[PDB]
């Protein structure tokens, strides 16, 4: 959306503040805001994978204890 859908976009739009799973919930006489507009779970604004380096945190310093199929 270009222009402000509910002033934020790609967090969605339904009843009033809350999330994509939480919107059969409330399809509610309220109706103030957006049941799936305030969390739809995506991230914003991650520091971390902005800043180039390593794919996960566990990845830099990582030991990995080898198990030499012992169960
Ligand atoms: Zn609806």
């Amino acid at each position: 959306g270009s222009t402000a859908m509910a002033t934020t976009m790609e967090q969605e739009i339904c009843a009033h503040s809350m999330t994509f799973e939480e919107c059969p919930k409330c399809s509610a006489l309220q109706y103030r805001n957006g049941f799936y507009l305030l969390k739809y779970d995506e991230e914003w604004y991650p520091e971390e994978l902005l800043t180039d380096g390593e794919d996960d945190v566990f990845d830099p310093d990582l030991d990995m204890e080898v198990v030499f199929e012992t169960q």
